[PDB]
């Protein structure tokens, strides 16, 4: 069996919670007034969709996802628009997405249309939390997780599927560019070949905190994810990798580790190969990049731009990279950002609806 | 830092009791006692009061980072009611010890070791009477912690839960004797890699595993075995450490396991196994690499005697076979005793159950 939208059971909030200040925003600590739940067990299937207020969930303290993290997750934006239609951005890719890694956790499967259905119900219903700002969204966090009250490692009997809204701010206060500094210790790595560092599962997430507070305590704001014995760069924190530079053959091109495995496909690193292929003004590289091919590099004054890209930061540029003791410096603010300023506008004049797009859908 | 102490413990018995299930018809993990141990943590104050109550669920904040980052650990050590009915924990420390450095990986808050298992003893000895009467069954104690901290930001929780059930759990066969495990070896997953968690009880470690079994279990296995890197490492048998008794490449008699290169567990049992082969001084003891290679050339000269997993699940857990490149490899583990898996399974279960003194037991309080 499968859970239908049509059967939704919709319990609105009594008392509505005072929306947040736009810009005075802390990332994923503020909730909107309506949650989506739909439980499922082996014995009678899906349940009906609920939409009630957001409040705690009561879990059996042997729910396999509190053990062995029988859990994954989504992240999709809504955009309220310059003609203030709400869109959502390329949403199908994170439901197909969110599909597979339920199959690879052995989680129960389910509609794709009708959860994205669903999804849009609860945006209507919490709309008005979609900020009235052109440089903030709301986050949509679909969860999935093993609630199966057993201590067996093994496939669950039990589930919930949720989602909860959280508006989310500009990425910094200021809103134009806060360049992130990185920490690049080859002793920890993200994901390998053979692992689930293509899905968006709880369990990558945990091993990778230790890595942040050490960044923070180096002064660094993210995490540079290196792999394997050349010390290849793969991930920028929780977003792909983007070089901007002069390639060994002496070429402009935009480079971007390939999808090997051990990097999560994300929605904004597919849109931006698209756009670099489309415009065709320089060459475009799904390629292996060491820390020997940037310094190299960097001594050729060949690096022009180096950004992050994910969900919570659309382009997030680097100035600096920690490795081996010293700091590296990457000279991507003094080259404009012109690349990423250019992507930046391309991708928020779609999401924000200033020109039509097949990458958005207006609000049901 | 601080930790909570179990001088401060508040004790809320329940007033109804449930049923006591038959120690012959346990299924693992799927029976819980009366009680459970609770303790609060926050960055702002530090640890609350421990508190033994009744078996409840958690409330949880959807937003718990638990839910979404994996941010857990957890334990499993077992309540044995010796052939003397004195209730004994074995190598209890050892747990704690994992869990102390399970936690700093995971960016938990630390706990004053000594202070959780007094709180654990005093959780077992109120639920003793669910220590199963049998020689077979124990009480599974599953200490866990999780961070609670109501932000999907991936970060260090300022707020986090640690809480212990228990669970009495029949033997790890139906028959209470040697059911030998045929193994699913696939090299397309890997359980852990240099610079993971794969040493560590982290949740992340175990959720990727699930698909593994389920296909291990469509073709006739009983456990998945773990291959690492282009040379085929076998690493670990399921959730199971993995031992392999042979005359080694130059003619000698050798205990040989995987070494604690940073992908491998290391198991209590693991532990217990090498110092008694240690102790013995009877053949060489190699904590080295081993490859399918390895042990397909050992296997072309009669070289393998026995291969067997270890863990609190399965204290010796024989290997007849194992599913490699779309051919079926015996393992003559059950055609040569298996006399050490044997030797071992009666040293560790004698020590259980109270049938000689040592060491690695303490009787509850
Ligand atoms: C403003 O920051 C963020 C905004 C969003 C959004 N939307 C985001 O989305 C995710 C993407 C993948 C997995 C999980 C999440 C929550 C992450 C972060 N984020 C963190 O949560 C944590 C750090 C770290 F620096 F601590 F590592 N960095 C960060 O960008
Ligand atoms: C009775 O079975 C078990 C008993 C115990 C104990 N005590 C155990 O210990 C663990 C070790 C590491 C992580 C989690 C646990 C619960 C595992 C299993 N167990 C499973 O739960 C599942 C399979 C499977 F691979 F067959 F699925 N194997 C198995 O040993
Ligand atoms: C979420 C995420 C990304 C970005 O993917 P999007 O679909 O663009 O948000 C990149 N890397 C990791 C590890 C992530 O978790
Ligand atoms: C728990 C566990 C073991 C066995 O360790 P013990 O402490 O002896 O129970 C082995 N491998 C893995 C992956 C484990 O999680
Ligand atoms: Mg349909």
């Amino acid at each position: 069996g499968t859970f239908k939208a049509k059967d939704l059971i919709v319990t609105p909030a009594t008392i509505l919670k005072e929306k947040p200040d736009p810009n005075n925003l802390v990332f994923g600590t503020v909730f909107t007034d309506h949650m989506l739940t739909v439980e499922w067990s082996s014995e009678f299937g899906w349940e009906k969709p609920h939409i009630k207020p957001l409040q705690n969930l009561s879990l059996h303290p042997g729910s396999s996802a509190l053990h062995y993290a029988v859990e994954l997750f989504e992240g999709l934006k809504a955009f309220r628009g310059v003609d203030n239609k709400i869109r959502l951005f390329q949403p199908n890719l994170n439901m197909d997405r969110m599909y597979r890694s339920a199959v690879r956790a052995t989680l129960p499967v389910f509609d794709k249309e009708e959860l994205l259905e669903c999804i849009q119900q609860l945006v209507k219903l919490d709309q008005e939390w979609v900020p009235y700002s052109t440089s903030a969204s709301l986050y949509i966090r679909p969860t999935f997780i093993g609630t199966e009250p057993s201590l067996g490692v093994k496939k669950p009997t039990k589930a919930l599927l949720f989602v909860l809204l959280s508006p989310v701010g500009p990425y910094f206060s200021s809103g134009t560019f806060n360049p992130v500094s990185l920490w690049a210790n080859p002793k920890y790595v993200r994901a390998w070949k053979g692992g689930t560092g293509d899905c968006k599962m709880g369990g990558n997430y945990g091993s990778s905190l230790f890595a942040q507070c050490e960044a923070v305590d180096n002064g660094c704001q993210q995490v540079l994810w290196l792999y394997g014995e050349d010390h290849q760069i793969t991930e920028v924190g929780t977003m792909n990798l983007f070089l901007y530079w002069i390639n060994e053959d002496g070429e402009e091109e935009l480079a971007t580790p390939p999808l090997d495995g051990i990097i999560l496909p994300g929605v904004t690193r597919r849109c931006i190969l698209d756009l670099a292929h489309q415009w065709g003004e320089f060459k475009v590289s799904e390629r292996y990049l060491t820390m020997d091919d940037l310094t190299t590099a960097l001594e050729g004054n060949r690096v022009r731009e180096m950004f992050g890209s994910g969900t919570a930061c659309v382009v997030c540029p680097v100035s600096d990279i920690l490795y081996k003791g010293e700091t590296i410096h990457i000279p991507t603010m003094e080259n404009g950002p012109k690349l990423a300023s250019r992507i930046l506008s391309k991708l928020t004049d779609i999401q924000y609806g200033r020109e039509e797009r097949d990458w958005t859908i207006v609000l049901s």
